[PDB]
């Protein structure tokens, strides 16, 4: 585990992740988000418990409390992000989430102190374009203020677990490990702040059945909780950051071939704008290790 | 006369000849833009030679027919643009004129060898967004999309071979200004007359009403104000890079349009204020871009 096999980890289960949430579990639009990611996070836990007694990882309590704040950042990028989806657009969303790549790369800079290449600067613009874009072709305050707390959150997330991993020498399953177990009881402060329960009415909206999908979301979603904390540690935090943005081309692209639905070419340019962005981010990071 | 100056000559006189021809001569889109233009390359002739006679420039036949296609190369740049702007928006025009930068900076590369600084290139996608930005801040049979479309491509790429080849003609015949300020106005002259009926229709008992003492005193106006732009068009490619020239003339709206906003109580759109201050960061970026290149060797 190193190297850009850590990208190729992502996809497949950012791609299982999408289809199998889209074919596997058909209208996963629950009524509480964060019992989903609950259970995606637990199932993920007793997953890693059944894998420590078959031989992985380690149990502190100096670590623990200095990872709570990634967990934090988490659930809080969740809200955030959750929230930011219920008054913002999907396409605009990914402008702004693909804004925050920039601050992350040179957020970077303030934990690390690397250099941001200027290829590196063209790339990111470039799935601002790709972002743009592919907005400019498609239709549909409030939702701003929590973008602009998800652009933050995500970045001193993917930034500070970036930071105690490197630290706290976290091997890969430790990253997974401690964020699956450590968001389980923040998943509780959320979903008893924000969701609404009702035993009279919701105690039989997630019925017998319902569980089913979420268990199935939480196997599958075991490759991305693995894979995420690999990408990060091995790479960077920025490359996480962007190959998350252009994971959706070739789901976007796979839209387009595998389904006869309604195209413009604007749409069509923001995938291959997203595209070209990839090459050039692939080049410049080549640039950073011949002129080094 | 050399380094920056030019810039701020290049972009006075793209301001002045912008208010001339809005304030000054209102309604400067007259019927036949080509006749219209005749005039302003004719009083930089005129102009001209009255300076020739009082202190330029040389005329020649070997540098004649070298320096032909770039008149019929910025004659014909006008005409896919007046053609151009007739199917297309003010920004939508705008963007791709934009995208002709990243083609002539990546052209000077088939031209002199330099380098395209990966710095240079953030410069140019930030001038797309603050072209694209305020594209998408704004309101405006396929076959009538197309044409203009397609008038831009051809604009694009003689918005490229001109500047471009005018570039190296310059320093291979050491055309100091005037030089290019004269051959580009002499030789555009009859070339300008040719498209005057190619394109233009003439009936002296209607089009004649049209240019009376008002709008012929007009024509002449802008020429005047236009004699800045024209000695400073060939002064700034010559100086500094074809890039910059085809960079700074595309900066220098920005301060116009922003003049839009202050001067103005227009309505106005954060989108279109962002890109314009998305627009300075292009030239800061590309500024410290040439600033790099320079410092390097
Ligand atoms: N470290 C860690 N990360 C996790 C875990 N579980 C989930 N994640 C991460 O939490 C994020 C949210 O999950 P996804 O629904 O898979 O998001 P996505 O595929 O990365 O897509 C995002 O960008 C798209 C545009 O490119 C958007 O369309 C999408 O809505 C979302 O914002 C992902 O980055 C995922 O890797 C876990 O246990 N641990
Ligand atoms: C509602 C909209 C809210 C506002 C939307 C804002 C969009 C901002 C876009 C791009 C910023 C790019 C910033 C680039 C800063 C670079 C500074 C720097 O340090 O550059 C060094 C680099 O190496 C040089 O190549
Ligand atoms: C509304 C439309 C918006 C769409 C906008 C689309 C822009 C695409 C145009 C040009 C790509 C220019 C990038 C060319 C690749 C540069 C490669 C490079 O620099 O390579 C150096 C290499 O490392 C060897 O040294």
């Amino acid at each position: 585990n190193s190297g850009p096999i850590s990208i190729l980890s992502y996809c497949g289960s950012s791609i299982l992740m999408t289809v199998t949430n889209k074919f596997v579990v058909n209208l996963k639009d629950f009524n509480m988000n964060f019992v989903m990611l609950f259970v995606q996070s637990l199932v993920c836990t007793i997953t890693l418990i059944i894998l420590r007694i078959l031989g992985f990882r380690s149990l502190n309590k100096t670590d623990a409390k200095n990872w709570f704040p990634i967990s934090f950042l988490l659930v809080l990028m969740i809200y955030t992000s959750s929230k930011a989806l219920q008054y913002l657009a999907v396409p605009i969303y990914t402008i702004f989430k693909n804004l925050t790549i920039i601050l992350i790369a040179y957020g970077e800079v303030l934990f690390f102190g690397g250099s941001v290449t200027s290829m590196e600067l063209s790339s990111f613009l470039l799935m601002v374009l790709s972002s743009v874009v592919a907005t400019w072709g498609d239709q549909q305050n409030p939702g701003y203020f929590w973008m602009f707390t998800n652009c933050i959150t995500s970045a001193l997330f993917v930034l500070i677990m970036r930071k105690r991993i490197k630290l706290t020498n976290f091997k890969d399953f430790d990253t997974m490990f401690y964020n699956n177990v450590l968001a389980l009881p923040i998943l509780l402060l959320f979903s008893f702040c924000v969701e609404d329960w009702s035993s009279v009415n919701l105690t039989n909206n997630f019925s017998n059945d319902s569980l089913t999908a979420m268990i199935i979301s939480g196997v599958a979603s075991v490759g991305i909780s693995y894979c995420s904390g690999w990408c990060v540690r091995v790479t960077s935090s920025t490359t996480y950051s962007m190959v998350g943005a252009l994971n959706k081309l070739p789901i976007a692209l796979s839209g387009l071939i595998f389904f006869d639905a309604p195209r413009n070419f604007l749409s069509i340019l923001s995938i291959f704008i997203g595209f070209l962005s990839g090459i050039i981010y692939a080049v410049a990071k080549q640039k950073k290790q011949q002129a080094q």
